[PDB]
């Protein structure tokens, strides 16, 4: 007969952009009136199910925040709360500004490519050359988080593309830079 919160899992996690259903499973007899607040609930993309739950319609990051599921049985004046942290998962979104280079073969040149992403949580970054993972050593050089990526003492066989790929749980972004190489 009393407040029950069988479920209401802390936190729950969404993909931005789904439509999130933000679950609380309370019962109680008489059967509880149920309200959702962060302050009482007023948006256009709000709403709750039948089942009780939260509806977000076309979740965004800035939904992200603490959502309290509210029950009441309402003939005995009783009423009880739990706090649910929604999370927002962003998949990585790569920024290359520079994707063509260019470099002379044999005068000891070398180049940095750039690639920096946005996601949540926040997306590792690797490239790849060949379709084979680039690891630091005399040839590259791999900075400020793999984010710029250095191609030492280039020479001919360096010409050609070079891959970045930004990942988090929620996905995956790629974007290929190309090393044109001169002769002298």
């Amino acid at each position: 007969s009393m407040l029950t919160f069988r479920e209401v899992v802390s936190p729950q996690e969404f993909k931005q952009g789904e439509d999130a259903e933000v679950v609380c499973r309370v019962s109680s007899s008489p059967a509880p009136a149920v309200s959702w607040l962060y302050t009482t609930i007023s948006d256009n993309r709000f709403a709750m199910l039948a089942n009780n739950n939260l509806q977000i319609l076309n979740i965004n990051k800035s939904d992200e925040g603490i959502y309290r599921c509210e029950g009441r049985v309402e003939a005995r004046g009783e009423i009880d709360f739990r706090d649910i942290i929604v999370i927002v998962n962003v998949p990585p979104a790569i920024s290359m500004p520079q994707k063509s280079f260019n470099a002379t073969a044999e005068r000891g040149e070398e180049m940095t490519f750039s690639c920096r992403a946005s996601g949540s949580p926040e997306p590792a970054i690797s490239w790849f050359r060949n379709g084979k993972l680039i690891e630091e050593n005399e040839k590259y050089i791999l900075k400020g988080s793999n984010t710029e990526l250095t191609v030492r003492n280039i020479i001919n066989s360096d010409g050609g593309p070079y891959v970045c790929r930004a990942t988090n749980k929620a996905g995956e972004d790629e974007k290929q830079a190309f090393l044109q190489v001169f002769v002298q």
